[PDB]
C-alpha cells in the first residue's frame, strides 16, 4: 500500500502540553522502517511546520481560534497534496482539531469519502456548545453541512466549508458524550456505535455494520480518524482525556484490520498520542506501541501472518 | 426516575468487618448528587440504625442468626415503606445477607417481582448445606419457596416468609459454587448464566435471553440485587470475596443500561463494598468508583451519551 | 475421568531456562491432589529423567537436535504407555519441542485422534525456515505428513513419522506467525482461529466451528496441545515467548470446559510454564495458578459448580 507521512505537531486544540511530540515519538519507535518492512511503499513529507499566530487572542470561549485554524488549513494543503500524488495520507498528530485539516483536505481530491471516527468522545461540540472552548473537542462540527449555520464565523476558519454530510460519518468507541453533542447526535441521525453498542453486538458485527452503513450504495474513499483515547487506558494511558470502559487492544487491532481489507482506505489519522502525559515511562512506550500497531495493522499486518505471492521453500 | 434511598450498613452476614462502611463511601462518593444532576427525585431514608442484639449466639454452625435476621427485618419494613411512596429502593449495604429484607419488603408491595442476581456466587447454601455458617451466603435460600421445608427455622428469621419461586430468579455471573448449591440450583431448575453462559453467548445476548425468561408472560417489577464481587476484582477488588475471571466493567455497566432500559426497575441492591478490604488506596477508590458508576446506570445513565426534550441550540 | 501423569522436565527445545521446572512448580501448586478431590482417578508416571546426550552438537542452525529429539522419542513411549492402560496423558512440561514425543506417542495408540493448538504460534517452522534454530518453534513440521519431504533428517529424530494430517488439527489463538510459517499455514489449508477469528466470531462460535471441523464426520479422540503462552500475558507472564492481545482468562477457561464436554479429551499437553520467568513472585504465582485452572476444566472442574449423582439434602 503507498502511503504519505504528514507529521503534524500541534497541541493548541487542547490545554495538556505533550502532544506536539506524537509525530516525534512514533517516528523515534520506527514508524517508517515497520511500513517498509510491511507491504508498503512509504514517503515522509515531514513535519508540517506550524509557524507563530499573532493576535491569537480567544474568540469567547474559543481558545486559539487562529493558531488551530491555520493549522488545519495548512495541513489540508499538504494532505490535498499527497492524495494528488496518488497516496494515502498518514497524518501523525497531537490534538485531534487538526482533523479539521486533515479530512477537508483530503475532501478536496475525493469528496465521496466516507469517515470512521474511533474515539470515546464525539468531538462535535459547537464554538456555541462547548464548555471549555477547547478546539480538538470541536472538530466534527466545523465539516457537517448539516451544521453549516449552527457555526459562528470563528477567527481562522474562514477557509473552511463542510465537507461530509452526517450520513458519511460512522463513530466507533463512544462512552464520554455532552448533552450538548447528544442532542446533535441524535437530532441529525448520525451512525454510532457507542461502547453499549460494542458489547452488545460483538466488534465484528459493529465492522459489519459500519462498512455496510458507509459502502452499502457504492464503494468510496475511506476516512480512518483515530483518537487513541478511543481505546481504554489501560493501553493507551499517555493521552489528554482518558476513560475506562473503552475499546480493547484486540478490538482496536480487529477494527483496522477490517478497513485494511475493504482495499478503501484512502485517509489515516493517529491523534492524542501525549508522550508527557504517563504516570510511568512503561505507561508512555505502551502507548507508543500500541499507536503503532494499530497504524501498521491498517496498511497490512495481520495477526494470523504474512508473506508475499511466492514460493518460499525454493 | 424516582428514588428512596435507604443505608444498611451491616457486615454480621459475613466475617471480614468493613462492609459497614459502604453506605458511607457510597454516599462521600457523591451518589445521591450524581443522581439528581441525573433524570432523577431522589430522597434519602437515612442509615437504617441497626440495634445490638443481646444473645446473639451463633445457631449451630450458623453465626449472628439473631442480628443478620433483625437487620433484615428492619430494611424490610423500610423498603416496603418506599415501595408504598411509589419509588425505586435503592439499598446500599454491607454483606448480601440483607437481600433478605430487600426482597422481602418489596415483594410485599409487588410479589409479582423478577429478581436478576449478579454475582460470582449463589448465595444459595443453607443453613444445613453451608460449611461456613455465614448468611451472606444463604440469602437466596431463605427467599425460595421451593425450599420451604428444606430450611430449619434459624433464630431471628422467624418472621421471614418465602415471596419468590425458583422460576422468579436469573443468575449472571457466577464462578465459584458450591457443590451444595450446585445441586440445588440444578435440581430447582433455577434460570442461571455462568460466566460459561457469558462467555458462549455474550452479554448482548445473556440480557436478552434474562429478560425474556423474567418478563416473557408478562410485565413486571425487577430487583436488581447487585453483588459488587460478580465482576472482576480487576475492577471492584474491595470486597470479601473476589474471584477472577468476571463480568468486565463494561458487562456491568451492559447489564444496568439494558435493565434501565426496561422501564421496570422496582428494587436495587449495591451490595458486598467494604472499603477497608483493598490493597491500596486506589483499590478503594476504583471499587467505589465502579459501584457508582453501575448505580447511575440503572438510572439513566448511557455511555451513548444524556440530553433532556428540548432545544439546545436555542 | 481416568488420568496419567506424565512430567517432561526439558527445556533444550528454546534458550531461556527455567521450563524445565514446569512439571514441579505445577505439582507444587497440588495439581494431583486437585485432580483427585475432582471427579478423577489420577496415576503419577513420575518425571520422565531425560539423560545426557554426548555429541549434542548443532545441526546447521538447529540447536540441541538429538537431546530434543531423545527427550520426544522418550516421551512418545511413555505416552504410548498411559494411553494403553486406557488413560488420558497428561503432560506436563517445558518447550513446546515436547509435542513431537506427545503426540506420536498418542498417536500409536489413537491414529485417529484429531488435533487442538493453543498457542500464540504456529510451531511449525522447519528446520529449512526456522530462523533461529528453536526446536520448540518446530514441533508441528515433524509431525505433518504434508510436510513428509520438506523436512531433513535431522539427528534424533530418526524414529519420529508424521503421524497427522494438516486436516487433522486446528489453531486457536495465533497472533505471532513467521512469513515462512504463514506459508505453510495457508498452503497446507490447515484450519485456524487467530486472535482475529476469535474477535470476530467469539469464542462460542470458535470452539463451535473447531470441533465441528474435527468431528463432524465422525468422532474421534482429542489431542489438546496447550502453550500457556497462547494467553494474554496478563495471566500467563512467566513464560519464554509471551505475546500481546491474547486468550482472556476466561476465553481460556471456556475453551477447556467445551473440550471437556465432548467426552472426547484423549491426551494434553500443558506447556511453556517457566518460574525463573517472571517480573515478581506474584507473576509466577498467577501463571502456575491459571495453568491449574485451565487443567483442572479439561477434567471436569466447572464455573456453574459441580456435584455427583446424589441426594445432598440427606
Ligand atoms: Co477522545
Ligand atoms: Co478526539
Ligand atoms: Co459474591
Ligand atoms: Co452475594
Ligand atoms: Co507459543
Ligand atoms: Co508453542
Amino acid at each position: 500500500r503507498t502511503i504519505g507521512i504528514i507529521g503534524a505537531p500541534f497541541s493548541k486544540g487542547q490545554p495538556r502540553g505533550g502532544v506536539e511530540e506524537g509525530p516525534t515519538v512514533l517516528r523515534k519507535a520506527g514508524l517508517l522502517e515497520k511500513l517498509k518492512e510491511q507491504e508498503c511503499d512509504v514517503k515522509d513529507y515531514g513535519d508540517l511546520p506550524f509557524a507563530d499566530i499573532p493576535n491569537d487572542s480567544p474568540f469567547q470561549i474559543v481558545k486559539n481560534p487562529r493558531s488551530v485554524g491555520k493549522a488545519s488549513e495548512q495541513l489540508a494543503g499538504k494532505v490535498a497534496e499527497v492524495k494528488k500524488n496518488g497516496r494515502i495520507s498518514l497524518v501523525l498528530g497531537g490534538d485531534h482539531s487538526l482533523a479539521i485539516g486533515s479530512i477537508s483536505g483530503h475532501a478536496r481530491v475525493h469528496p465521496d469519502l466516507g469517515v470512521i471516527w474511533v474515539d470515546a468522545h464525539t468531538d462535535i461540540n459547537t464554538p456555541l456548545t462547548t464548555t471549555s472552548g477547547n478546539l480538538h473537542g470541536q472538530p466534527v462540527s466545523f465539516l457537517l453541512k448539516e451544521l453549516k449555520g449552527k457555526i459562528p464565523d470563528v477567527p481562522g476558519f474562514s477557509w473552511v466549508t463542510p465537507c461530509i454530510s452526517a450520513k458519511d460519518i460512522v463513530y466507533i468507541g463512544l462512552r464520554d458524550v455532552d448533552p450538548g453533542e447528544h442532542y446533535i447526535l441524535k437530532t441529525l441521525g448520525i451512525k454510532y456505535f457507542s461502547m453499549t453498542e460494542v458489547d452488545r453486538l460483538g466488534i465484528g458485527k459493529v465492522m459489519e455494520e459500519t462498512l455496510s452503513y458507509l459502502l452499502g450504495r457504492k464503494k468510496r474513499p475511506i476516512h480512518l480518524s483515530f483518537d487513541v483515547d478511543g481505546l481504554d487506558p489501560s493501553f493507551t494511558p499517555a493521552t489528554g482525556t482518558p476513560v475506562v470502559g473503552g475499546l480493547t487492544y484486540r478490538e482496536g487491532l480487529y477494527i483496522t484490520e477490517e478497513i485494511y481489507k475493504t482495499g478503501l482506505l484512502s485517509g489515516l489519522d493517529i491523534m492524542e498520542v501525549n508522550p508527557s502525559l504517563g504516570k510511568t515511562p512503561e505507561e508512555v512506550t505502551r502507548t507508543v506501541n500500541t499507536a503503532v500497531a494499530i497504524t501498521l495493522a491498517c496498511f497490512g499486518l495481520a495477526r494470523e501472518g504474512n508473506h508475499k505471492p511466492i514460493d518460499y521453500l525454493n
